[PDB]
């Protein structure tokens, strides 16, 4: 296949890259371009470099994992499609949001025949690729992008708990404290996390008309103004009639944690139906809170990561942005 040709082409290169143990005993992460990768994800990056073609009308969802990706896939899909479906007919009621917004470095690489990637109408894509490594076609298209980030303490806990749920990996996971130590040293997939955020922040600073820079915690506290802003930014702003008819509030409720978690499609061990999964859909909806780290980390571990944040973000403007 075309992806198998990519894998062969970069085999020798990827073998020359530095390698490290991950959070599972047998897991090997590879370093490239300041960031750590699973092998297949780095193959997926090069495949996208060589083959992904962005259009100016595309809209790209960007995040580091466990900062709000599922939520933004739902929101962007609902914003785009709200006039295509009667409320009860919305496909989000029936299928996990990841089925509707394909990943550049995963779905486009590993699963290029899924229906949404064959749909010439679809404008929505997502990625965890660091900003400095995005394919030139994406950079050159001028397509707009949204980036979301989250408190590193909550982001870490979201990841460590999620990884207990991966198929055929029971017991294969480092302790909380050892996992936290490698997260803080920047050893995580797509990490270092703080470098990931800073990369998009600097892009936002340089191109503030092209990137909407969002924070999980402020959206969670007060989602309606942010959803309206996102829809506007996307080019699908809510009209005055729509606001009269509560349509923006309907989108917020449909994409809320409380709705999606309780859908039949996202419960139990049910998996997505478009392509193979190593997670049940239910693994994407855990607690949805701000501050759950308080139940796992000591003041000493909090001070460590909070000190890393102050040092990484010093003099950048990031923590001031509202
Ligand atoms: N619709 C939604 N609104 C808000 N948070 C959501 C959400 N759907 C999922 N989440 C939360 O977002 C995190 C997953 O991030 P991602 O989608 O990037 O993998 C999890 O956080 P918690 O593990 O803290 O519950 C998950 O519960």
């Amino acid at each position: 296949t075309e992806f198998e040709k990519t894998q062969k082409k970069y085999q020798d290169f990827i073998a020359t890259l530095p390698k490290s143990k991950g959070w599972r005993p047998d897991e090997i992460l590879t370093q490239y371009g300041g960031h750590w990768w699973q092998e297949c994800l780095l193959e997926g990056l090069f495949h996208a470099k060589d083959h992904f073609e962005a259009r100016p009308t595309d809209f790209l969802v960007c995040s580091y994992p466990k900062t709000g990706t599922t939520w933004l896939k739902a929101l962007t899909y609902a914003i785009v499609n709200r006039s295509r479906y009667d409320d009860a007919a919305n496909p989000l009621l029936k299928r996990n949001p990841h089925e509707f917004v394909p990943y550049v470095e995963i779905d486009f690489a590993f699963y290029p025949t899924v229906d949404v990637l064959q749909d010439r109408k679809n404008p929505l894509f997502s990625t965890h690729i660091p900003n400095g490594l995005l394919p030139d076609s994406i950079v050159n298209s001028g397509c707009k992008m949204v980036y979301i980030w989250r408190d590193p303490k909550d982001t870490f806990i979201s990841m460590w708990t999620f990884l207990h749920k991966e198929k055929s990996q029971e017991g294969q996971l480092a302790s909380l404290e050892d996992s936290f130590d490698m997260f803080c040293k920047g050893l995580s997939v797509y990490g270092p996390y703080l470098d990931h955020v800073l990369g998009y922040w600097k892009a936002y600073q340089e191109n503030p008309d092209r990137i909407l820079f969002l924070r999980y915690e402020t959206m969670r506290a007060n989602p309606l103004p942010f959803v309206k802003r996102l829809a506007e930014f996307m080019g699908y702003g809510f009209t005055d009639e729509e606001e009269e008819n509560g349509v923006a509030e309907k989108v917020v409720k449909l994409c809320s944690f409380e709705t999606l978690k309780n859908l039949e499609a996202n419960k139990g061990d049910k998996e997505r139906e478009d392509r193979p999964a190593v997670y049940a859909n239910s693994a994407y909806f855990r607690k949805g809170k701000v501050g759950d780290w308080a139940n796992y980390l000591t003041p000493e571990m909090a001070a460590r990561i909070d000190g890393l944040v102050e040092e990484k973000f010093k003099d950048t403007g990031l923590l001031q942005h509202d």
